[PDB]
This record gives structure tokens, C-alpha cells and sequence, in this order.
RNA sequence: AGGCAUUGCCGCGAAGCUACCAUCCGCUGGAUUAUGGCUGAACGCCUCUAAGUCAGAAUCCAUGCUAGAACGCGGUGAUUU
């Protein structure tokens, strides 16, 4: 079965400017700005007003039709992004050895440093994805925060720093040892 | 001082050849598999997967290394009385 038309609304906030043309989506608001290539996917973007974006398949196949959610979802998260940010918090876990972590700059790069994990005397270096800002809470013991526009790259920043963490050649229930998402978020509320 | 003994035999023997029996030397990028993930619908939830995407193997392709198509090509010198 094919659908006619299925549907989808965006709902653009007051601060926020949407501009869409060939599916290249660039959205503006306070916290500044996300584009997004959409060229991969057979949708139709219209304007209802300035606070209503629809986009819409036509004669579409299930698979199709479930790409358009998809679609409102990632255009949603730019506004979401652009208006309240985004704010990943994760919390180092350690039996024995205390995980010690901090930002270097390898030629004015910037890098997440981790070091004694598990008392290994490997150092891991995790990049810092650009748009995303680190930072060390100090209320709460053994909390990294990482927070940005894009929740692609917090979220893809954080998976990368809870990756490189993992344990090898031992028992993972026992060795929990790791830094983990603890609380995914927006930075104002 | 030499011949012959099918190189007469013995010790040393340079050069050459040669031995893990000797010495030296044996490169670093990218793309992936399994797998673990991200964002995320289908399915108002969930989900690594469907669209999209990150990391990743003694793998693969380059880099590097050998040959150089005798019907692949370029540059350049001189061209006879
Ligand atoms: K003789
Ligand atoms: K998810
Ligand atoms: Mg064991
Ligand atoms: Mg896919
Ligand atoms: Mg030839």
C-alpha cells in the first residue's frame, strides 16, 4: 500500500528563522546556527506561516513514509539546539584506579585526555568535535559535561569518550569501570 | 736449477666466490569486516538501521618496493652536402 499523503507539522518558535531550499536546511536562532543536508530523502517542505513548517511524502511506500517522522525529528532537534541547547552530563566510574581526565591542545587542537584507566599506563585522547564545549563540574565528584547546538556532535562526542574507556580481556559485569551518559539534557530550563 | 708422479703429497696462502658459519636492512596512510556505538523513525514507547552516521581486524586499496606495454606516452640534443 502506497499512502497518498502522510504529513508531518514543525512547530518554529518566535526567535528562531527557518530557511529550506533543494532539502539544504539552515536554521538561526539565539545560540546561532545548524544546516542540515537533506538531499537523501524525497520529501516536500512547505510553509504554512512563521510558526509552521510542513513537510510532507506523497504516494509513499512504508519504508518512505517512515523517513518523514525521521525528517521532523532532525529539523525539530536544530530548533531545539538553536533555542535550548543541548548539555550531555556523564560520570566517571572506578573501582580502584581514579580515572583523571583533562583537555590538552595538540597543536591548537583540543583533546580529552584520559589517563589511569584501570591503571593502564596507555594515555587516551579523545578529540573535541567543533561546537562542542567541555567542562569539569565541581557540586558533583567525577562529572565531565559536554554541551553544544548540535546533539549529532554532543551526542556523538560523548559516545566517542564512553568508547575509548572500554575494557578488554576481563569479566565487564565485575570491571564496571567506564565513563558513562548520566543524563542526557539541555543546557537552559 | 729443474722434469715426471693424469693438480705427486703436506703447511701456510692473497684475490675471487661464499655462510644464520659472517654482517647490514626489511615503509605508513586510507577504506572496510566481525563487533560495539550515535542520532532515529517504523510502532506517540523502544530500538546501532529503515534514511543518515562514528569507531573498528593479521582484511582490502594505496604509499613504498620489482618489471615497464618489445604495436602506451612525454621532454630534450645532434641530424651527413
Ligand atoms: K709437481
Ligand atoms: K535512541
Ligand atoms: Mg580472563
Ligand atoms: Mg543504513
Ligand atoms: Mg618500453
Amino acid at each position: 500500500m502506497k499512502y497518498i499523503q502522510t504529513e508531518q507539522q514543525i512547530e518554529v518558535p518566535e526567535g528562531v528563522t527557518v530557511s529550506i531550499k533543494s532539502r539544504i536546511v539552515k536554521v538561526v536562532g539565539p545560540r546561532g546556527t545548524l544546516t542540515k543536508n537533506l538531499k537523501h530523502i524525497d520529501v516536500t517542505f512547505t510553509k504554512v506561516n512563521n510558526q509552521l513548517i510542513k513537510v510532507a511524502v506523497h504516494n509513499g511506500g512504508r519504508k518512505h513514509v517512515a523517513a518523514l517522522r525521521t525528517v521532523k525529528s532532525l529539523v525539530d532537534n536544530m530548533i531545539t539546539g538553536v533555542t535550548k541547547g543541548y548539555k550531555y552530563k556523564m560520570r566517571y566510574v572506578y573501582a580502584h584506579f581514579p580515572i583523571n581526565v583533562n583537555i590538552v591542545e595538540k597543536d591548537g587542537a583540543k583533546f580529552i585526555e584520559v589517563r589511569n584507566f584501570l591503571g593502564d599506563k596507555k594515555i587516551r585522547n579523545v578529540p573535541v568535535r567543533d561546537g562542542v564545549t567541555i567542562e569539569f563540574s565541581t557540586n558533583v565528584k567525577d562529572e565531565i559535561v559536554l554541551s553544544g547546538n548540535s546533539v549529532e556532535d554532543v551526542s556523538q562526542n560523548a559516545a566517542d569518550l564512553q568508547q575509548i574507556c572500554r575494557v578488554r580481556n576481563k569479566d565487564i559485569r565485575k570491571f564496571l569501570d567506564g565513563i558513562y551518559v548520566s543524563h542526557k539534557g539541555f543546557i537552559t530550563e
